[PDB]
């Protein structure tokens, strides 16, 4: 029962709320299921009865100073995002309530689908058709160009943050001995936590980003702004598009190294610029070719262009707006005003276009 549940309450040593499947929060939202978990706190899905027991994912963080506080600057974007966005279509996650239950800071958004990393997973890693990844390109490129506009950077664009409104998948295929093929039959998608995302005047934390989709100027320590966002949303097409992660590495000197075997050589003045003196000698990369590393390298790191599957205007132009996303020098980067007026959008339909 609500009232009863809602002021029963303690914690474990480590400061996350005790509570299971079935407990209330406000006399208002009653726990249903669970979504995730991380160092931060909980996700869990829940009831929202005083909105028609709707089903929302509630966010409830450990009752630890630094993560409570780290929560108050994730609803500040939220507001901002809410505030800006009356319309509901510019594609970023709408909180529909927070508060602070006990010392956890709890955030409620409607309750969305699969993420695209657990449906390509669940889709034994092949790609999106090139029609689905146009239209998740152009909803990232109009959510992210939103949220620039308003003096914010997400810092952490990964396909596990992108998620889909309605997951539900069409079979294409199921032959004896191999996997389904799978297709989501509804594109539509939600850019989805921003406990990472920073206004331009706030402190910018040094290294943002999850690793596959760290951009130079991050890695080289130059300062970072929207155009992080920009290069993160070029790699996430191209896993996309492939199925596999751009930079598969775990360590900053072999992933510069890869961008130089894939995009060219890094500008000169970065490398003038960078603390990060260490992985380079006489203005060059420190890269030994033929040890395993650079075997591996060798021969699974070509030049962009080399990864296109077809040969076809669609996918030519697909893979101009990636190079574009991918400009080493953030300066130089396309910004996603830009990008929404890319040929490669030309292949939408008046339909792909309603958000
Ligand atoms: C039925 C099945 C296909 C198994 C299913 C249903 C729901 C989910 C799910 O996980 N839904 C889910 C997670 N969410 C996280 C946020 C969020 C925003 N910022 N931070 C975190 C917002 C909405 C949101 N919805 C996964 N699978």
């Amino acid at each position: 029962s609500s009232k009863r549940s809602s002021r029963s309450v303690e914690d474990d040593k480590e400061g996350h709320l005790v509570c299971r499947i079935g407990d209330w929060l406000q006399e208002r939202y009653e726990i249903v299921g669970n979504l995730g978990e991380g160092t931060f706190g909980k996700v869990v899905e829940c009831l929202d009865h005083a909105r028609g027991k709707s089903q929302v994912a509630l966010k409830i963080i450990r009752n630890v100073g630094k993560y409570r506080e780290a929560a108050r600057l994730e609803i500040n974007v939220l507001k901002k995002i809410k505030e800006k966005d009356k319309e509901n279509k510019f594609l970023c996650v709408l909180m529909s309530d927070w508060f602070n239950f006990h010392g956890h800071m709890c955030i409620a958004f409607e309750l969305l689908g699969k993420n695209t990393f657990e449906f390509l997973k669940e889709n034994n890693f092949q790609p999106y058709p090139l029609p689905h990844v146009r239209h998740m390109a152009y909803q990232l490129c109009h959510a992210l160009r939103f949220l620039h506009e308003n003096q914010l950077t997400h810092t952490d664009l990964k396909p596990e943050n992108i998620l889909f409104v309605n997951s539900e998948f069409e079979t294409l295929y199921n032959e004896h001995k191999s996997c389904e093929e799978k297709s989501v039959k509804n594109t539509s998608i939600r850019v989805a936590d921003f406990g990472s995302a920073t206004f331009d005047h706030e402190h910018h934390t040094t290294i943002v980003a999850t690793r596959h989709y760290r951009p130079p100027e991050v890695i080289l320590e130059l300062g970072w702004a929207q155009p992080c966002d920009v290069w993160s949303i070029g790699c996430i097409l191209f896993e996309y598009y492939r199925g596999f992660t751009l930079f598969q590495t775990h360590e900053n000197r072999e992933h510069l190294v890869m961008m130089e075997k894939i995009l060219g050589p890094i500008p000169s003045h970065m490398i003038h610029r960078t603390r990060k003196q260490k992985y380079f000698y006489k203005g060059g990369l420190v890269w030994d070719e033929n040890s395993s590393d650079g075997r591996y390298v060798k021969e699974n790191c070509k030049p962009l262009k080399s990864y296109m599957l077809q040969d076809s205007l669609e996918h030519v132009q697909l893979f101009d707006l990636m190079r574009r996303m991918l400009e080493f020098d953030p300066a130089q980067r396309i910004t996603l005003a830009e990008a929404l007026l890319h040929p490669f959008f030309a292949g939408l339909t008046p339909e792909e276009r309603s958000f």
